[PDB]
Order: C-alpha cells, then structure tokens, then sequence
C-alpha cells in the first residue's frame, strides 16, 4: 500500500505522532515521503546485510528482526514484515521508540537532509 499524503497524515495523527516528541505532523508526512515515497511496501537493501522496512525506512540492525541480518538487536520487538503491512500501527510504535533514541528525527537521514529546517506545514496543506 502507498499512502496519499492526506491519507497518510490522518493515520499518523490518529496514532499520536502530532507533536510527539516536538515534531509536528507535517515533519513525520515529510520524512515518510522522502524515505519511501510513501510506500508501506519500500525496501532498501544496505551493505552491512541490514534491511531498512516500510514507509519509515527502520533497520534491521537495530530495530526489528528479518531473520536474515548479522548482529540484529530487535529492540521494537518484531519481525520486520510487519513494517510492510499497510496498517501501520506497529511502524508508528518503532517510530516513536526511534525518535526517543537521542538524535530526534535525525535518525531518518532523509529527513535530516530533505525536511529538516523546512517549512514542513505545507505536507498538510489541504488535510
Ligand atoms: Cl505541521
């Protein structure tokens, strides 16, 4: 499932990523939009054999478990498919773990690099 960027906003409001941890709706329709184009599906193979899932791009080193990385820690506690679902529910929960880990949303190197010091409001223009 590929989300509309409208369609994406409400599911992340719903789910209480508007202002979690200071980071406005628009910052988290933003990262989604440049880390997977929105895309439940994304994956990005990486070079150290992780796996980066769904439409928040979460590795497989650290955070979920594919079975199939070297040294994975899982610290959301799930396997990584269920970053590929088109509910994204558990991607919101290892989100918010993500955003918590000390760095903010500078986690999401896209982010960092497209939507950080932007103005990020016009990602709900319309909602
Ligand atoms: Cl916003």
């Amino acid at each position: 499932k590929v989300y509309s960027r409208c369609e994406l906003a409400a599911a992340m409001k719903r789910l209480g990523l508007d202002n979690y941890r200071g980071y406005s709706l628009g910052n988290w329709v933003c990262a989604a939009n440049y880390e997977s184009s929105f895309n439940t599906q994304a994956t990005n193979r990486n070079t150290d054999g992780s796996t980066d899932y769904g439409i928040l791009q979460i590795n497989s080193r650290w955070w979920c478990d594919d079975g199939k990385t070297p040294g994975s820690k899982n610290a959301c506690g799930i396997p990584c498919s269920v970053l590929l679902r088109s509910d994204i529910t558990e991607a919101v929960r290892c989100a918010k773990r993500i955003v918590s880990d000390g760095n903010g949303m500078n986690a999401w190197v896209a982010w960092r690099n497209r939507c950080r010091g932007t103005d990020v409001s016009k990602w709900i223009r319309g909602c």
